[PDB]
């Protein structure tokens, strides 16, 4: 897809909001 979204993915992949880290843009 990209990298931008990909980090959302990666974010989400590691738990997203449940992980702790802020959403990537």
């Amino acid at each position: 897809e990209e990298e931008a979204v990909r980090l959302y993915i990666q974010w989400l992949k590691e738990g997203g909001p449940s992980s702790g880290r802020p959403p990537p843009s």
